[PDB]
This record gives C-alpha cells, structure tokens and sequence, in this order.
C-alpha cells in the first residue's frame, strides 16, 4: 500500500566518461528566469465564477444588486487592477468608459434566482414559509538515454525508470524537460506539494483519473442480524500435534441479511471518498433517503416522498463515483490445505493476510459439520479458486496482469470494467508526443522522447475534438460579461509575448527623426516619447486570440476634442495617430470610424451626402460601434463628389483599397491533442492581417507589407490635404515646407515593426495557442464586406427539436460581439512607428531558447484529462435531471416506480449542485466544472454555440457529443436496483395497517395472499383528496366520503394514497386510530416505495406491535415520513412453544429479499422464515455448466466472480529538445 | 410575499390549497373547486439569469 | 532532421542520417559547424567518448 492525500474535502574500472566536464559558457537569450516567470502566470487558469448559482441548501450565491450595475463595477474592478499590474496610478487599457455603450449588458448576480424571481427572501426562507402555513397540531553518473546528469548510482535506476527501463526521480515529478544545448533541466511537480525546491509548477485543476485498490472488489458486505452459537459434533482441525480453527465464509447465526457499504473491504491510494455506507436493517437508514432537498423539514427522523427519486439517483451516482477505481495486482502464495490444494490464493496486502482466506474462498474451510453453511460449501466445485489465467508478459518473475476467483461482486466489478476500458482508449505512446510537441514549435526546435518496449505503460491524454468543444462552451458561459475574469488572460499574455519577442520598442527614434508654431514639435508632445508604458500594443495582440468573447477598440478619449477640425494643428496630428492605429483592433467597425473622423473634422470645408435625415455629417465618429450605421456613401465611393469633398473621396478610396487583409495560420497539433476551435476549422488561427514568410534581411520601406504601406499613404493623404492651405485660414505663415517634411519624416521613418507585425508576431502566437489555458475563440474577420461582420455569439441548453422558452446568454447583451476594451491609440502608434530588432539577431537561436523554458511548463496534458471530465460531467447531469423533471432527452427511465415531483428550475438546479460538488470531490477537482450551466433552469438536453451576422444569417455549431462511462455506469447500477432494491434499503409496493393477531411465523415481508387486497378487489372502497369526514350523530357511526361519492363508515378494506394522510395527519390520526386498533378498519397506504426498518422478536413471548405504528402515524407530515417499522420473528433451529403476536403492519409483495440466511450453522430451520444460503448468488461456483466469466447482470448480482487485476507503470512526459541549425 | 409574518398569506391567498377532512362549509367550497388553478401560469423568460 | 536513437541491450547506439539512413558511431561524418552548436552538450556527451 502507498498513499496519496487528498488536495480538497470530502463526504467526510574508470567511470570518468569523456563528455561529461561541465564549461557552461552560454547564457541563454531570452533569459531562462525572464521566460519562466512570464509564462508562470500564463500557465494560472480563468477564476471561478460563483455569482449567481445556487448552494446544497438551494440559495443563490452573491451580492443582491442590479444586473447592469454588477456588469459596471465588475467593469471598474477590472480595469483598476489592470493598473495595479502595471504599476501605474491610471489604466493605459480600461474595461470601463470606452466610447461603446453597453447599456443593456448584464452579469449574473446573486440577486435572482433560477425562475426569474427576486432573492429578496432566500429560497429557503420561501421554502420554509410556504409550508408553515400548511402544519397541523393535536388538538386540546550519467544517463545515454536522455543525457540527463546524476549523482548517485540510485538516482540513476530511479531515474531511468521515466524512459521504461526499470531499477536495474521522484513520482513527484510530472514532466522531465532537457535542452541540449545547455546544461539546464526543468521539471513540473503538483502545486500542491511542500518542497518546490527549484521544481517548476502545474497549476491546472487536474483530475485524479488512475487510482488503485488492492483491496477486495465487492460492495455488499454480508452482517449478522440475531447471533447464536450452536453445539458442534467437529471442533476444529488437527494435524499431528498442530489444530487449526474452522473459519467460515458466512456469519455463524440466526440471521443475516447483505448490506450496501461501497468499499468496505478496499485498500486503496487515493480516497475518493465518496462512499455510501448503509446500516444493518435493524437501525435506521433514514438518513440516506434525505441528504438533498429534505432541508426545510419539519422532524429530524422521516424523509420526503417527493424526494425520493431524487435522492436515491444522487446515492447511485456516488456508488459509481467511489467505485472508479483499478483493481491492483498483489502476489499470492501456494496453498496446500486439503481442500484448496495446491491452489494459488491471492494474498491481500499488510500482516494477517491468511485471516481474509477465509472470506475470500468459501470453499475453503471443508465440510466438517451438518450445517446449512456447509451444504452450501458441499454444493461449489472445488477447481474454481484462486489463480485462474495470468498474463505471458512479466517483469521479474511477476506477471503483469492476472485472472483470479474471489469474493466479489458482479457490478462493481462490472463498473470498473468499463472504467478500465474508458482510461485504456485515451492511451498514447511517446513517439505520438514527439510529433505533437515538435508540430507545435513551428520548426524552430524537436522534440525526442526516448522509450523503451512496453505495452502496460498507461498514458491517458487523447480525447475527441468533441469533447473539447463541448469543455470550452462551458468555459465560454463561465466568463458571463465580468471583465474580472478577462483582465488576467489579456494582460498576462501580453507580458509573456513582450519577453518571448525580439522586437523591442525604442521611441528616441522618433525623437532622433524630428531633430527639434512647430508642427514638427506638436506632433512630438502629442506622442510622449519619454513614456514607456505600450500594454496597449501587446494587449492589441493578445486580442486578436479572444476576439470572439472580447473586442477591442480605441478609447473615445483618443478622438479630438469636440470632434475636431482639419484647422487646427494639434487635430490633424490626431488624426494621423488615431488613423495608423485603428487597424490593430477586432473592431469590426474600424474602417468606419477612420473615414467619419475625417468627415467630422471636414465640416465646413468638404461635404458628404447623408442617407438619414437624422445623422449629419457631425455625427462623432466614436458613436459609429455597429454595422447598422456605415453611411451609404462609404459603401458606394461613388457617391462622394470629387468636387464637394475631394479629399474625404481620397480618404474613401484609400480605406477600400488600402486597409489591412485578414489571413489565417496554421497551429497547434491536431492529431494528438485535438482542437478546441468553434466556429474555424481545427488547425486554424485567425489573423487581422497580411502574414508572411519569415526573413530579418527584409527591407525597412517596403511598400508591398500592408502595413508600411499604410503608414505611407495615410502620410500623402494628409500632405496633400495641408499643400494649398485651402483648408486652414487663420495661418498666419506657411507651414506648407515644415508640416510636409514632418509628414516626410513619418513616412519614411525606419521602423520594423511592420516588419514584425507581419512575419514573426503570427509565428509567435502560434507558437502559444496550444499552450495556453484557455484556448483561442475566434470570430471570423472580415473588413469591408458588411453584410458578414458578425454581431452577435450566444450558447443554447435546449434542442433542436423543441421549442422553449427563449433564455438569451449574457453573451448576447454586449452591442459589439463582446466585452468592450479600450486601448490607446497614441501607444500603438508610437510602437508602430519605432521597433527595431537586437543586430545581432539569429531566429534559429533566439525563439529556441524561447520555446524549451516555455513548453517545459506546459500542462496541455493535464488541461486534456480535465476536458474529458467536464464532458462527462456535462453528460451525467443531463441524463440524471432529466429523470426528475420534464426534459425530452431519450433515455431509460429505470426508477419511475420511486415516487417524485415533477422538479421546477429552481428544484432541480439545487439537486445538480450535489451531483456537482459529489463528482468534484471525488476526483479532487476544487475549481469550476457546470457551475455556469446552473445558472438557470439546467433542465437541459444539450450544448451549442453560435453567432449572428448583420445580415440575419447565423451559424449554429453544435458538437457531437460521445458515450459517458459515468453516465452509464450509474444506469447500469439503476437497471439493478431495480431488482436488487432490497439490498439498497428499500422496499418496493404498498403496506397495509390493520390488526393481525395469530401464532404463526410468517414474516411481515413476505405475507399470505389473503392478507393484502388490491382495487380491483371485492367490497373495497378507494379514496382521493375529497374524502370529507362528517361525524355520526345520535348514535350514528361516522361517515368518511367515498371517491365516487358515496359516505361509508370506518370499517373494511380501504385503498389510500399516502398523500392522504399526509394532507391530514392530525385529523385522521384522531378519527382512525381507535378504529385501526381495536376495530375492523383496515387500510392499504399507497406509497410505491419506502424506506424500511427491522424490529427482530422473541417468538415465544407476547408481542404487540400497535406501538411502533402508532408512532409511525403519529409521526407522518407534509414533508416527512419516517422508515416503515416491521416486527419480524426470529426463526429457530429447534421446536419452539409458541404465543400470540399483534401485528400492524404488513408488505404487500415480497421485500425479504436482502434475508441471507437463517440458522446458517445449524441443520434446519424448525420454526419461523427458513432461507438457504441463496446458490443463484453463487453460480460460477454452484453450477458446473456455467462458463467462468457469466454474470446475471442486471436480475442478480453475484457475489463471487472472475477478476482482472492490473499492474501498470504510470511515467512523466519526457522531452529532449534539440535545436535546428 | 415580502416583509416578516408572511406564512399567514399562504393560506389567504390560495384557498384550492387547503386540506378537506371536514365537511365544514368551508371544506365543501375548496374541496369543489378546480386543482390546477394556483399559482403561477405562465411567464415571459428572455435572457437566461 | 538528425536525431539520435539510444542504444539498448548491448546495441549500438545511432544517429539519423541526411537521407535517413541511421548510422552507429563510427566512420567519417560531415557537420556543418552550426549543427553542433545547437546541440553542444549533448554531442560533446554522446560523441567525444
Ligand atoms: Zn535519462
């Protein structure tokens, strides 16, 4: 045995080789430190956002404010701690007062509940006040495989053992990383560990998928209900001078029944703690039947009816969940007991692991006595023990795998078979990582993972594209218009990208151009050189990855004062600015915001035809956000008077036959770890603009990069607008010469970062996409083509095949197609205008020691398991829900027969919650997962994602989803439960209250035919919610009104649904009682299933049940119900005098199916219930014609079957990266 | 209903909710009214939270 | 492309070839000087011997 605590809370000769000598004369560039760091926080994943899901008690979590105004201060916090980020007192780039008005958004807020009422009053304060009203009272060293180095000659066979070639490290580790080109590894460890001694981390939310047990497979234990000890003719075994004890498989006594306990005889590595342990029958389960909406009850014992199905589907889930698990394989030991000879008997790990024989191989202990035990152990066949196959591999003299016969049980073994199976198809091998990790690098470096031949090395990471659409939907929904959860991905990727990049940004440039009323010195205040604050260039990038989610644009407060005016000075050189600047943002409405600038500082001078008779030509340009508002005339320069407005027609055409042409890229490794794209193909990355090959010998003024280009004729636009000074009086002088050599010098200034913009930025995030946390979510570019600019992205629950009611996502409350940010558009420009590259840059080198710090982190592996849960995640709970309320999801419903409610949004968002947390805490997640999903109405049926265009068209992408081993699994057990419900607990059928008195010993569970009536029977009278009592006057009897009108007195056979009583407790416990008891009513409470209780009794005493079902009546209510007590006799292996027994309460079908076996160590059974230990329970063993692996599955679960236990070897992602030359 | 002393409405304000054991006048109105008439009917849900 | 296989049960060891041919470490072989560079430690390692 081993041990893995839990990160979160649960339901509780020379040797001196010839290369070796270290001259370490190289320091990497970028630095190692400098890289990591950055990538450090990259790595951190998107927070959890509760706000506005509800708790295990049903309440809404959060603060109670307005939707809009959450949105807002969301919005204030974001762009407040962007500041703190970059150190400064007022944030460069804001989520808050850009120039778009998102009036309508709205952020999920704890201030509404899931039926779209106010959380005014808590919903359990509602719950809790709306059934008050309802109550009633009583009245008055060296390593050649990886070149890795080491100290000691057992750090080498512990090491060595990552490449498959075992102990001829620590499991700490996760990922091994080394460079060949320096002498530098890198290694990730949990974050959860104590000692990050120089280890790096993985921070993911990663999911606890292998676990072991070495323990026994079964999850029904077997327990004594009444003891005894009998006299026996054979005492014990002798051998020589030795003697040895009889041991026996079964309890030694009067009664025993089988009980649920999942994992009682485990012994595993991981706890996950989430198991479902029941009592003997004789004390109260009650408490498993009401651990979910059973809070606002009214008495502490008795469960809700209602309810019921609700709970018990939770309770299997969790049956499944803390049965995941695979079965280790331990050693065994060569038995030679007479009557197991020369069997191999698997021995269970720790000291006395003889004393577990005994219950793991009846057959075993002989046949020394004439006991019902022993009859049973006559009946198996002595050649179905122990070792059954084993696998042909082995390490040592161990074999890697073995068949064996033991106690256990068909399901969960069953479960674990298809868990196996699951885990077994998202198997890689190495050379598969070799591929993706160096397809991802784009060349620069490769990546070799060294492996030695193995085929019992487990490496689950390969999952469908599917699955990872589906994951990514949820992340999309988490976000939910709250700036704070952006802020960070945005802004921590920017610095990643600022220290991944060789282009540096060095302003004196422009200060060493201009070399100085001054246009040449006002443009140069309006830049500010001296500050070196560009977050807003980087985030501009970062953007062009999220622009499906998050749309940048230029702050209003970039545009010129009162809109401007081409006669002043300091405005055109506004212009210029914002014009070379406007291209790096996803505002689809760019464009149009470049040209009205213009058009609004040309007022007075030049004049455009406006299509509204509203809008003028003053209309700020800022205010132009949607499609809807591009002026005819800019669609049709043709209707822009070159005698009117001659320039604004050359800004026009500059515009249209200028502007920037998106492009795409290709990216990541879709063949090993899928892609989590949407709405693009898999292996695309969308691009706002022109890319192209790489190639540092490229000139400065190039006129063929877009970019360069621009810069260019935005310049002679201007120029030629400035030449006659027909639009600037008021000038004194001519400014001609100096403001067009100003103009000159921009032009022509040599700056490369259009150069990089163009060659290496594209390189750069594709190199990341893969890595990153949240993958990219993009929204196709289009630039001029109107009709196609995309507006608005919203996520569906429902079908397609049924219409609901229309719940929008927040998503669609933005009026751009995301969260607005503002960037700055002095920043940009001054970034365009003065990048230069290191002289002496060498790509090759650069990005490679760029890249190995980098992917050295990675925790694209884990991020893929975490995926394959939130799916199956997603899948369970629609497949449970749906059984508890009116979905139309196609599935089989196993449990109709367990009375429930027809769940409302509100009461079913409380129940997923549990089925949330319970499969959070059993596979040690403690971050999100469904969370969104709860924030109304979950009662889903499937995920979808899509996006509008101007046009009206729309594109709906609605991922395939797969099977569900979870969401099978708990089927499966349903399917079962549905026959084996006994052993569970529970009690299927009516009962019937009326006096019994007699001497015989029929058990109370199983009672005679002509006890028990149903409707269709003779003289019985049925009632409904109408059964008015009137009172008997002079001697009368009393009356109680018929379902078909008729008034019949209180004596005979009646039918009543519980709900009756309920509704009446008080009323119809004083007008009955008296009668049930001492009279001749008789009455069948319908309940269609309920929770029982044994109450055992000395045959041959006097009995008189009449208290316990007193109290059982006295205690029913609106809301609760306590377990159904039955008075059972306690059977006898021996004559018996026998005395009078009053009983109440009777079964009407028979429930005695959890009985085990009566007197189990005597002969027979005399008097009383005579069960026989149940063979159909023991086929493999009591029937000889029956293959080794047949189970009974789903009509009867064996408790002795064939099972495989593993031995697998679970190594870190190894990764030699090397250079290219 | 908002405001403190609240379950008093719950009665008051849906009378098909009351139990009939008697055959008080009271009980034989409720008991011969319609079921499915209490609380809410329907409503309009446009954006989802 | 080159890349180096590691050597196993008393195997040699070998590196890939421009052609694609794997060759043990033994005869006479042609390095562009940059090749190495990139790749220091682990050939001074695997080869210097
Ligand atoms: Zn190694």
């Amino acid at each position: 045995m081993k041990r893995i605590p839990r990160k979160t809370k649960g339901k509780s000769p020379a040797t001196t080789e010839p290369g070796t000598s270290n001259r370490e004369q190289y320091r990497a560039r970028p630095g190692i430190a400098s890289v990591q760091r950055a990538t450090e926080s990259a790595e951190l994943p998107m927070k959890n956002n509760d706000e506005g899901t509800p708790d295990k008690k049903g309440n809404t979590r959060g603060d109670l404010v307005n939707e809009h105004s959450e949105a807002k201060d969301e919005a204030d916090e974001a762009t407040q701690k962007q500041a703190k980020d970059t150190d400064k007192s007022k944030a460069q780039v804001t989520y808050s007062d850009t120039g778009i008005n998102n009036a309508n958004e709205l952020s999920r807020s704890g201030n509404v509940d899931n039926e779209g009422g106010s959380n005014q009053k808590p919903m359990s304060t509602r719950i809790a006040e709306a059934t008050s009203a309802i109550v009633s009272k009583h009245p008055a060293y060296q390593c050649h495989v990886c070149s890795a180095v080491l100290f000691s000659p057992l750090d080498l066979d512990a090491h060595v053992a990552s490449h498959g070639l075992h102990g001829n490290e620590i499991q700490r580790h996760i990922t091994e990383f080394i460079s060949s080109w320096q002498n530098h590894p890198i290694v990730q460890v949990s974050a959860d560990v104590e000692n990050k001694k120089t280890a790096q981390l993985l921070h993911a939310d990663t999911p606890r998928l292998v676990t072991w047990d070495a323990g026994l497979c079964t999850s029904f234990k077997i327990v004594p209900i009444v003891p005894a000890q009998v006299p026996q003719d054979v005492l014990a075994y002798t051998f020589f001078t030795s003697s040895y004890a009889i041991q026996s498989p079964f309890p030694e006594a009067a009664v025993s029944r089988i009980v649920v306990h999942t994992r009682w005889a485990s012994n595993v590595d991981f706890d996950r703690d989430s198991s479902v342990i029941m009592a003997p029958p004789t004390e109260n389960n009650i408490h498993l039947f009401k651990q979910l909406l059973n809070t606002e009850t009214l008495s502490v014992r008795g469960a809700n009816p209602l309810m019921f199905r609700a709970n018990v589907l939770h309770m299997l889930l969790e049956f499944v969940l803390d049965n995941l698990y695979l079965n280790r394989h331990t050693g065994f030991s060569q038995d030679h007991t007479p009557f197991t000879e020369g069997a191999n008997l698997r021995s269970l790990p720790g000291p006395d692991a003889e004393k577990w024989y005994s219950i793991m191989y009846p057959t075993r202990m002989g046949t020394p006595n004439v006991s019902k035990i022993c009859n049973f152990v006559a009946s198996c066949v002595r050649n179905r023990v122990g070792r059954f196959d084993r696998a042909q591999m082995m390490n040592g003299a161990m074999s890697e795998w073995v068949d064996v016969f033991e106690t256990s049980d068909a399901l969960t073994v069953s479960i674990r078979g298809r868990w196996m199976a699951r885990l077994a198809r998202m198997n890689i091998n190495p050379t598969e990582i070799e591929w993706a990790l160096t397809e991802c690098a784009q060349g620069y470096v490769t990546v070799t993972s060294p492996y030695a031949p193995s085929v019992n090395r487990l490496m689950p990471y390969r999952i469908s594209n599917a699955e990872r659409q589906i994951s990514q939907i949820i992340r999309i929904m988490n976000i939910g218009n709250n700036a704070t959860v952006i802020q960070p991905v945005l802004q921590d990727i920017s610095v990643l990208l600022q220290r991944i990049s060789p282009l540096q940004i060095d302003p004196t440039i422009i200060s060493n151009t201009m070399s100085t009323l001054s246009p040449a010195s006002s443009i140069l205040g309006k830049l500010r050189p001296s500050n070196s604050d560009f977050s807003s260039f980087r985030v501009a990038l970062a953007g062009w990855l999220y622009n499906g989610v998050v749309t940048t644009v230029i702050d209003d407060s970039s545009y010129p004062k009162d809109g401007g005016s081409v006669t002043s000075l300091e405005n055109l050189w506004d212009f210029f600015i914002l014009a070379l600047a406007l291209p790096l943002t996803t505002d689809p409405c760019a464009p149009v915001k470049a040209f009205m600038t213009l058009a609004n500082m040309m007022v007075g001078f030049e004049t455009i035809p406006m299509d509204n008779q509203i809008y003028t030509q003053s209309r700020r340009a800022s205010a132009f956000s949607t499609p809807h508002t591009w002026p005819r005339c800019f669609m049709n320069i043709q209707l822009i008077s070159p005698i009117d407005a001659p320039i604004l027609r050359q800004w026009a055409e500059i515009i249209h036959r200028y502007w920037p042409n998106p492009s795409q890229i290709r990216y990541g490794a879709p063949n090993v770890f899928g892609s989590a794209n949407l709405f693009t193909p898999p292996e695309v990355l969308l691009l706002p603009i022109d890319h192209q090959p790489a190639n540092v010998t490229t000139p400065t003024l190039d006129f063929t990069n877009e970019l360069t280009n621009w810069r260019a004729r935005v310049c002679e636009l201007m120029k030629n607008l400035v030449d006659n000074q027909r639009y600037q009086p008021g000038w004194t002088q001519s400014l001609v010469s100096s403001m067009r050599g100003t103009l000159d010098k921009l032009k022509l200034i040599k700056s490369m970062t259009p150069m990089y913009l163009q060659q290496l930025a594209p390189v750069e995030l594709a190199v990341i996409a893969p890595m990153l946390p949240f993958p990219p979510f993009q929204v196709p570019y289009v630039r001029l083509d109107r009709d196609r600019v995309p507006t608005m992205v919203g996520v569906t629950r429902q079908s397609r095949d049924t219409i609901t009611q229309p719940a929008l996502s927040l998503s669609t409350t933005n009026t751009t197609v995301g969260v607005p940010l503002a960037l700055d558009a002095r920043a940009i420009t001054v970034a365009l205008l003065s990048g230069k590259y290191p002289p002496d840059l060498v790509t090759n080198v650069w990005y490679a020691d760029a890249i190995y710090p980098m992917y050295a982190d990675t925790e694209v592996f884990s991020n893929l398991q975490r995926d394959m849960i939130t799916c199956e995640a997603v899948q369970t709970l629609v497949t449970l829900v749906a059984q508890i309320s009116e979905t139309q999801y196609p599935v089989d419903r196993y449990l109709d027969w367990i009375p429930s409610l027809r769940a409302s949004a509100a009461t079913a968002a409380t129940f997923a919650e549990w089925v949330n947390t319970s499969m959070k805490t059993a596979f040690d997640l403690s971050d999100m997962l469904l969370e969104p999903l709860l924030s109304g109405d979950p009662r889903m049926t499937q995920l979808a994602i899509q996006y509008q265009q101007y046009n009206g068209r729309t594109f709906n992408v609605i991922p395939e989803m797969p099977g569900s081993v979870i969401a099978d699994c708990v089927q499966l057990t349903a399917e079962v439960f549905n026959h084996e419900y006994n052993l569970f607990g529970i009690a299927r059928g009516d009962i019937i209250i009326g006096r019994v008195q007699s001497t015989h010993l029929w058990s109370p569970l199983a009672p005679p035919p002509d006890l028990v009536f149903d409707r269709d029977t003779p003289g019985v009278h049925i009632f409904g919610r109408d059964c008015r009592i009137s009172f008997g006057m002079n001697g009368a009897a009393p009356m109680i009104r018929d379902e078909t009108g008729m008034m019949v007195p209180f004596e005979g056979n009646w039918i009543f649904p519980l709900a009756l009583w309920q509704m009446n407790t008080r009323y119809f416990n004083q007008q009955f009682d008296a009668w049930i008891k001492t009279g001749e009513l008789r009455i069948r409470i319908e309940m269609g299933a309920y929770p029982y209780m044994l109450h055992y009794y000395d045959p041959r005493q006097y009995a008189n049940a009449w208290n316990l079902t007193s109290a059982w009546l006295e205690e029913i209510t609106p809301t609760s119900i306590p377990s159904v007590p039955f008075m059972v006799p306690i059977s006898s292996d021996h004559d018996i005098s026998s005395a009078p027994a009053v009983q109440y309460i009777i079964s009407t079908e028979y429930n005695d199916r959890s009985l085990f076996c009566t007197n189990s160590s005597s002969p027979q059974t005399i008097a009383g219930p005579d069960k026989h230990i149940p063979v159909e329970r023991y086929n493999i063993l009591t029937n000889p014609d029956a293959p080794p692996t047949q189970i009974q599955l789903p009509e009867v679960v064996d408790l002795y079957n064939v099972v495989t236990r593993y031995a697998y070897e679970t190594p870190p992602i190894t990764a030699v990266v090397m250079g290219v030359p």
